[PDB]
């Protein structure tokens, strides 16, 4: 069966519409590419670590080809002979990380909202059939477009991203988070100047909640970056 | 004469609000304080050492307490016993940034929209009278909020700001901007590991243009973050 959806029956705004796509079981993950096209959460360290350098940097996807720009209405592909019609949402917006060991990418996508369940590889097109984007990851029923529209950036490092969850209403700090902002000042005295070298890269943080962070700190857990995330879903993100 | 305006004549909304501000005149430079508040591109080198530590860290903004919050209205202060009543909006922004040599902070503020010329430093207040931010910078008649409220960050580092102004369609590296993708590859190549210490801190880098740009760099420009902005304006902001 070359479904590119877990659910039996489809659900939405179905047309006829072929959209090449390809089936793969690595374990018990069953994802899905667009010939050489995958998300980078779907690869081994062996398919990570061959694909940084041939690749393009969209987040969380590897490609080695331009995406086309995404516009107001895309075609998520179903089966062989048929696709779901979905509106592109720029006001519910969901965050997506990815490293491929030499970037550390983040992004703020747009969504679509779909009822059924698609496979992480699945292609997205446009009218026209071109590759807008690949399904990555989902929050509910609403899934991640990932694609240079948005705010985005990433962090040259190797190292992968750690995803913590704060206490509401903590003071964040680096990797560490405080109750106080006083104790986070304390820690501040302590730590020594930030560090950075081949020997010791900095490390990615993403700061899940109502106050979503994104982080970059040394080694030590000092802070090069603090940036405060602003519209964006961070929490239950889940990657297909 | 106590007028925190430019303009002989006042323009706009003007109502009966007293708010007390002091002014102040350095070379030809003329602005505004309220008690301990100031903007932070208004002091010397030697006014900046000493508030860096005593700050509350707002964007180019220097503040012994907390803001008040952004409501839907605020009022600018005009002379001792008038001031002006604007609408705050929250869809046309700016983009700010300042340096006190501890934090390399950067904000997408909201804007009012006011005919008056204000002082860099007139204070702005909400209905209680309670100080919600100061002026700062301004583009076309547009002014910046900076507060809590939108996307904003910081960088920690003792550098100042590095502004440059790449031309239509290039790729931007670091502190370098390049024709096109495949150059900047070649670029990567020839550099190190970007390199951080005590001895060598980062450099923040603001790119501003249609694809307006934030970056982190080593030293001799390694790319350390980078950061896409959307939705907010970076070309023709005035520091009063
Ligand atoms: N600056 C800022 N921008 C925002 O958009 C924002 N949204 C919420 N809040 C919270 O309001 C309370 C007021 O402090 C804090 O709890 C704060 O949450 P937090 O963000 O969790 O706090 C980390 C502290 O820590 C501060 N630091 C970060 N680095 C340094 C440093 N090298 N030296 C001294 N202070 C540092 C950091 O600026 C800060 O303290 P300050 O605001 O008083 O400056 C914000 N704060
Ligand atoms: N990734 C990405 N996100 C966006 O939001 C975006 N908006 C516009 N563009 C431009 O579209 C063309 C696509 O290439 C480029 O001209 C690009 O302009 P630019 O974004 O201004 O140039 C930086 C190049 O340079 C890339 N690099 C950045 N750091 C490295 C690094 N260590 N090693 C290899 N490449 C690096 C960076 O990813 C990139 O090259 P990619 O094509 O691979 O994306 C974007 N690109």
């Amino acid at each position: 069966m070359g479904r590119t959806v877990l659910n039996e029956s489809n659900k939405g705004l179905v047309e006829n519409f072929s959209i090449p796509a390809e089936l793969h079981e690595r374990d018990g993950k069953r994802f899905a590419s667009f010939g050489t096209t995958v998300p980078i959460h779907c690869c081994t360290p062996e398919q990570v670590a061959e694909f940084a350098n041939k690749t393009h940097h969209y987040c969380d996807v590897f490609t080695e080809q331009v995406l086309a720009p995404l516009d107001e209405l895309v075609y998520v592909r179903i089966d062989e002979n048929t696709a779901e019609k979905v509106f592109i949402n720029r006001s519910k917006r969901i965050l997506l990380v990815s490293s491929d060991g030499v970037l550390a990418q983040w992004r703020s996508a747009p969504t679509f909202e779909s009822s059924n369940r698609f496979l992480a590889g699945t292609p997205i097109v446009n009218k026209d059939g071109d590759l807008v984007s690949v399904v990555t990851a989902r929050k509910g029923n609403h899934y991640a477009v990932s694609t240079f529209e948005g705010e985005g950036g990433y962090f040259e490092t190797s190292q992968p991203w750690k995803v913590l969850d704060p206490p509401e209403g903590a003071a964040v700090y680096g990797d560490r988070w405080f109750p106080s902002r006083e104790e986070v000042r304390a820690y501040t005295l302590s730590l020594p100047g930030a560090a950075v070298s081949a020997g010791s890269p900095p490390a990615p943080v993403l700061h899940r909640g109502g106050s979503g962070r994104l982080v970059l700190a040394d080694a030590r857990g000092r802070q090069l970056s603090h940036h405060y995330l602003h519209g964006v879903a961070t929490t239950d993100v889940q990657y297909l």
